[PDB]
């Protein structure tokens, strides 16, 4: 079961909460994994289309489309490519066309586009973004 305002109370119920923010209040990667994990949880990881359609769920219920969300997708060492926060391994993916493409070289996080396609982009780690958490 999840707590109130993050999901159903089933046993196979998964748990995320948008944070929707206006600009005075948007937030790094690196701020918005430790939001997330100071409540005991960490940034939404999207492990199967299941998982995809709670979130995109969540956004059509919150009226606001379009919007940029930080997911916990950060790039690990060469070998490993881009990685969980949470420590999930990086199976099902939905990247954008042609991404990740390490755009100028600077591109070591993984943000949302909430739209209908739920596609992932890789983009610099210090733009500051909406975020979506999990627990
Ligand atoms: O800004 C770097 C970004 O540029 C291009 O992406 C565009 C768009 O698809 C993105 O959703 C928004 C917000 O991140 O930025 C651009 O308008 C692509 O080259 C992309 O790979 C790159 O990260
Ligand atoms: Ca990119």
């Amino acid at each position: 079961a999840c707590p109130e305002d993050w999901g159903a109370s089933s046993r196979t119920s998964l748990c995320f909460k948008l944070y929707a923010k206006g600009k005075h209040e948007k937030k790094t990667w690196f701020e918005s994994r430790d939001f997330c994990r100071a409540l005991g949880g960490d940034l939404a990881s999207i492990n199967n289309k299941e998982e995809q359609q709670t979130i995109w769920r969540l956004i059509t219920a919150s009226g606001s489309y379009h919007k940029l969300f930080w997911l916990g997708l950060t790039y690990g060492s060469p070998s490993e490519g881009f990685t969980w926060s949470d420590g999930s391994p990086v199976s099902y993916e939905n990247w954008a066309y042609g991404e990740p493409n390490n755009y100028q070289n600077v591109e070591y996080c993984g943000e949302l586009k909430g739209d209908p396609t739920m596609s992932w982009n890789d983009i610099n780690c210090e733009h500051l973004n909406n975020w979506i958490c999990q627990i």
